[PDB]
């Protein structure tokens, strides 16, 4: 089975923990207005750009700001945070990554996302919770899961020595250089293409550990290597990062948040086109 099934909860699990004092459910959607129309009872809304991004520079909010957000959401350090959203949990996986970047110990993703909960006809409400402030100590960012532009060159070499791998989760067209825009098209040299959606079933749930392994192992993307995953922006590569590190247990996996919007616009950086 999965390496970390404990970080994946079912819709049944969530419905039976709607009143757990140690549980805080958050809906994280690409469509920041969807929550307003109806959500899981007791769930709170995360507006990604406004809540996780600095208002002026391209970077996430500070550790201090993260702690204030948590308290406002009634979340404490020992809180079991449960995430779900639209698009096969695309954005919810992003929130998962960000929570882990801030070191939150107990974060879980609802298998199937908003899609499955709605399809099953489980409780929905437009009523928004009013939880008492949480107690969240200032976290320490975990750099082992975030990759930066100045780490790529040395990674590109690691990919050649068979010590690392690059996972491009974009469409094959973008991957090949036929391509959140950029002045250049192609992929980071050495990267392999595994479109993110290949990890999920039509109903929004994740594929089996076996089916997932089959997406990466045959392409040389193995646990013994340091992995770097990217898309156009971090928000879209977090899903595959989650699949590799948590569902498949890869110990070294980083999310390159800069992704193509940064790389494809950088001056004088290596770029490969075609297949690899």
């Amino acid at each position: 089975g999965y390496a970390h099934p404990e970080v994946l909860v079912s819709t049944d699990w969530v419905q039976e923990h709607l009143e757990d004092p140690k549980v805080r459910v958050l809906e994280v959607d690409e469509d920041i207005l969807l929550y307003d129309t109806g959500h899981i009872p007791g769930a709170q809304k995360i507006d990604w750009q406004r809540d996780f991004w600095d208002p002026v520079v391209r970077d996430f909010i500070s550790e201090e700001e993260f702690a204030k957000l948590m308290e406002r959401l009634g979340i404490s350090n020992d809180t079991t945070v449960v995430l779900y959203g639209d698009k096969n949990n695309w954005w919810a996986a992003y929130a998962f990554w960000f929570f882990k970047y801030n070191g939150h110990k107990d974060v879980r993703l609802m298998n199937g996302g908003r899609q499955k909960w709605v399809e099953e006809g489980r409780p929905l409400t437009t009523e928004v919770p009013s939880y008492p402030p949480g107690r969240y100590e200032v976290p320490y960012r975990d750099e082992s899961i975030r990759a930066y532009r100045d780490d790529v060159l040395e990674h590109i070499i690691k990919v050649k020595e068979g010590k690392g791998a690059l996972v491009d989760v974009r469409s094959p067209q973008e991957y090949r250089g036929e391509l959140e825009g950029a002045l250049r098209a192609g992929h980071i040299p050495g990267a392999k293409n595994i479109p993110w959606a290949k990890a999920v079933n039509p109903d929004g749930t994740f594929k089996s550990a076996e089916e997932l392994r089959a997406l990466y192992e045959p392409l040389g993307i193995t646990k013994d290597k340091d992995i770097v995953v990217y898309c156009r922006i971090a928000e879209r590569s977090s899903h595959s990062w989650f699949v590799l590190k948590y569902l498949l247990g890869y110990p070294h996996v980083k999310n390159y948040d800069g992704s193509w919007t940064e790389w494809g616009n950088l001056v004088g950086v290596p770029i490969a086109k075609g297949e690899e």
